[PDB]
């Protein structure tokens, strides 16, 4: 996250590390036992942690799961990065409380001018590179289609929308792809790609998760 400000310990509790070794990309917890995040994080040996805040140290609350299944979206296509999204199923309920808990996903979609909150522990800089210890947070508002169309020509499908600031300087950043975008309490988006991070005219794109509502249900019903 460029830009952004230290969340707090567990003040997002839904927040989800994916992890092989180091952090690689965020997810959101929608249940006990399944989390979402983006297709394009897909590897093997995925470990998912809970309750996490400084990723490098084990300060307490903490719950490590591995994952037993990863379902990515049987029309995801890396080229363009449409259907950028996956689903982990945990090998064992995870245990929720106070700084573990799951998300609602959205009934409607969100219009421009929400504003939402989008949080991981990626990149914080939109030069070189710097990864954070604790979680970044940013409050961020939906772009209207037409300015986020106007920003990516022929790169925006019905299936993304634009969240973030057109001046630049706040943004999501490597690192932070498969997190959540949480507006008005419901999972309305999961951090997907840009050009660069917080840079001028280039926003932040991400998968419209209330275009996958009855996919994940179904998909989730059958697993
Ligand atoms: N600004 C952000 N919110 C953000 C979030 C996560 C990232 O990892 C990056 C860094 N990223 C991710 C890739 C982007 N590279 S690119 O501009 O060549 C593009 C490649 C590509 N492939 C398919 C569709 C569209 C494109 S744009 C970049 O800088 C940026
Ligand atoms: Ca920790």
């Amino acid at each position: 996250i460029v830009g952004g400000y230290t969340c707090g310990a567990n003040t997002v509790p839904y927040q989800v590390s994916l992890n092989s070794g180091y952090h690689f990309c965020g997810g959101s917890l929608i249940n006990s036992q399944w989390v979402v995040s983006a297709a394009h994080c897909y590897k093997s040996g995925i470990q998912v942690r809970l309750g996490e805040d400084n990723i490098n140290v084990v300060e307490g609350n903490e719950q490590f799961i591995s994952a037993s299944k990863s379902i990515v979206h049987p029309s995801y296509n890396s080229n363009t990065l449409n259907n950028d999204i996956m689903l982990i199923k945990l090998k064992s309920a995870a245990s929720l409380n106070s700084r573990v808990a799951s998300i609602s996903l959205p009934t409607s979609c969100a219009s421009a001018g929400t504003q939402c909150l989008i949080s991981g522990w990626g990149n914080t800089k939109s030069s070189g590179t710097s990864y954070p210890d604790v979680l970044k947070c940013l409050k961020a508002p939906i772009l209207s289609d037409s300015s986020c169309k106007s920003a990516y020509p022929g790169q925006i499908t019905s299936n993304m929308f634009c969240a973030g600031y057109l001046e630049g300087g706040k943004d999501s950043c490597q690192g932070d792809s498969g997190g959540p975008v949480v507006c008005s309490g419901k999972l309305q988006g999961i951090v997907s790609w840009g050009s660069g991070c917080a840079q001028k005219n280039k926003p932040g794109v991400y998968t419209k998760v209330c275009n996958y509502v009855s996919w994940i249900k179904q998909t989730i019903a059958s697993n």
